[PDB]
C-alpha cells in the first residue's frame, strides 16, 4: 500500500521506475496512477501483474466501472525473483518495459494530466519507486 | 570493454525517449563520453555530449553544431567514482535532456539542437559498458 502523492500532476516524459522482489507465492500485485486518495478516483493506468492466472492486465478506470482489459505478451515476473519496471509517460501512452525490454504500450484514455497519485499495492515486496 | 559503442537510430527518437546507459568506471579512468549525435559521419554535430570527468572531479554537458562546440554547462559534483559501476538514465523530453544518475536527477539540459535531429548514440572514452538500453 505505496502511495506517492503527486500535486500539479505528471507532465509527459515522466519515468516512474519500481524496483521490488516478487514473493515466492504471491498471486498478483498491481501500479496504479490514480486522479486522487479518494475510493471511487478514475484510475489513469492499471498495471496488474497476475501470477496466478500467469498474465499481466492492463486496464482504466472511470466513474467506477472498468475499462476495456489489454493483455500483454506473457509475464515478465517470476515467484521469488526480484525486477525493475519503468512506466514511461508520453504523449500517446504508457510505456511498461520490464528488465531489458518493452513489454506493452498503454495508450491514453484519461487525460494524463489527470494523475494526482501513485499506487503499489498487492503481493509485490517493494524495494524502490522513484519518480523521474 | 565496448568502447566505442554505437546504436544507430534511423528515423530519430520521439519525445520521452528513455536511455539506459549501464557500466563500470574502471579503476584508472579519467573520463568518459556519451553523445547524441546526428549522424554516422566523422564530425557530425552533437545534440547532447555528456562527459564525466574522474580526473578533473566534473561533468561537463554541452553540444556541437557546424563543427563548433558550445557553452559548456556543469552538473553538481560527479556521481560517478573510480571502480564503482553506474546507471544512467538521459530522458529526451520536449525542454530538453534529463540526466538522471543513480537513485536522483541529477542535471536538466535544454535543447539547442531539434532532438528530432540525433541518428545515434554513442558512448566512449575509459568505461567498461555494461548495457545501452533505448525506450
Amino acid at each position: 500500500p505505496h502511495k506517492s502523492s503527486l500535486p500539479e500532476g505528471i507532465r509527459p516524459c515522466t519515468v516512474l521506475r519500481i524496483r521490488g522482489l516478487v514473493p515466492p507465492n504471491a498471486s498478483r500485485f498491481h501500479v496504479n496512477l490514480l486522479c486522487g486518495e479518494e475510493q471511487g478516483s478514475d484510475a489513469a493506468l492499471h498495471f496488474n501483474p497476475r501470477l496466478d492466472t500467469s498474465e499481466v492486465v492492463f486496464n482504466s478506470k472511470e466513474q467506477g466501472s472498468w475499462g476495456r482489459e489489454e493483455r500483454g505478451p506473457g509475464v515478465p515476473f517470476q515467484r521469488g525473483q526480484p525486477f525493475e519496471v519503468l512506466i514511461i509517460a508520453s504523449d500517446d501512452g504508457f510505456k511498461a518495459v520490464v528488465g531489458d525490454a518493452q513489454y506493452h504500450h498503454f495508450r491514453h484514455r484519461l487525460p494524463l494530466a489527470r494523475v494526482r497519485l501513485v499506487e503499489v499495492g498487492g503481493d509485490v515486496q517493494l524495494d524502490s519507486v522513484r519518480i523521474f
